[PDB]
């Protein structure tokens, strides 16, 4: 395997981390390869579920446990911390949450939550690499709570950073924000693709096309499936009841990515950095509800 960039796996990993048998857990932690017999089952359709009130309230209180989970790993990012640290935190945090945290066996995903750095597009696998100072890395958090999953995923300068990591993600979290702000019933999903696509060509950004954003609740990943560049052919429209994600993830040279030996982490095929954002949202009559916001600050944590 020839590596993009600087970063390298640092192995061993930790053996596999038990959740408590009182969690309650998602159907694939216990299969063998991972999988989940209800996504299958839902596998290609297109058709996107209305929430009841009783799921807006299951939504509502996972989303707002995985930013409290979010925030404690954000609490740890310094030069120094290895990303199996930030891990063993968050799986803590979920478990003392009385959630399961989703990633793990997700399709055999082997850790609690994602820790993806500088050329890391997603999906990074936390390990025993210590942050360096000038790092970007960005947490990547799910929780299942009583049947619902939240999502949500912040970037984070590791110290001091260079003006270069500021622009991308500042832009990156730019990007997100502007397609939030467009939700409202009517609209369709196809369209975020094409405001994010404007925002990062406007600051000599790409957009990664191979990962999307996508309709969670009782299933991890569901209809819609959201893409975050221009002209993509995404089916549906937005009606209030329907929750989903977005996740841009933007990128310093081209959008091409690949994928490591290990299964999971995505690089940019260049070598450059890329950034990325996530919020859970509910389409509401007034627009939506940023289900993983923050209650008690102003801004994401990048900011202060
Ligand atoms: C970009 O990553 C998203 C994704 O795969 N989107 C669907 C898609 N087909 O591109 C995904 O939802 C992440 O947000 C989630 O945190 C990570 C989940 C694993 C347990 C699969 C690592
Ligand atoms: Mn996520
Ligand atoms: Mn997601
Ligand atoms: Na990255």
């Amino acid at each position: 395997y020839r590596y993009t960039g600087k970063l390298r796996p640092h192995y061993p990993l930790m053996p596999t981390r038990p959740v408590p048998s009182y969690i309650q857990r998602p159907d694939y932690a216990d299969h063998p390869l991972g999988m989940s017999e209800s996504e299958q089952a839902l596998k290609g359709t297109s058709q996107i579920k209305l929430l009841s009130s009783e799921d807006i309230e299951g939504m509502r209180l996972v989303c707002r446990l995985a930013r409290e989970v979010l925030d404690v790993a954000a609490g740890m990012i310094k030069p120094g911390v290895t990303t199996e640290e930030i891990d063993h935190a968050v799986h803590l945090a979920c478990i003392a949450r009385n959630c399961y945290p989703s990633p793990l066996n997700y399709y055999n995903f082997p850790k609690s939550c994602c820790t993806s750095v500088n050329e890391v597009i997603c999906h990074g696998i936390p390990d025993r690499r210590p942050l360096q100072e000038g790092d970007i890395v960005n947490v990547d958090i799910t929780l299942y709570r009583n049947g619902y999953h939240g999502d949500l995923n912040e970037t984070f300068f590791v110290g001091e950073v260079d003006d270069g990591a500021r622009k991308l993600v500042q832009t990156t979290y730019e990007c997100l924000m502007q397609a939030i702000d467009a939700v409202k019933p009517g609209v369709r999903y196809r369209e975020l693709g094409n405001i994010i696509q404007k925002h990062a060509q406007a600051n000599g950004f790409s957009v990664v096309r191979s990962y999307c954003g996508h309709g969670i609740h009782k299933l991890f990943h569901t209809a819609p499936n959201v893409p975050h560049y221009a002209k993509n052919k995404a089916v549906g429209v937005m009606k209030s009841g329907h929750v989903f994600t977005i996740e841009p993830m933007i990128c310093e040279g081209g959008w091409q990515d690949e994928t490591w030996p290990d299964g999971w982490t995505a690089v940019t095929r260049d070598g450059k950095r890329s950034a990325q954002f996530e919020h859970t949202l509910l389409v509401t009559d007034t627009g939506c509800e940023i289900l993983t916001r923050r209650l008690d600050s102003a801004r994401p944590h990048f900011m202060s």
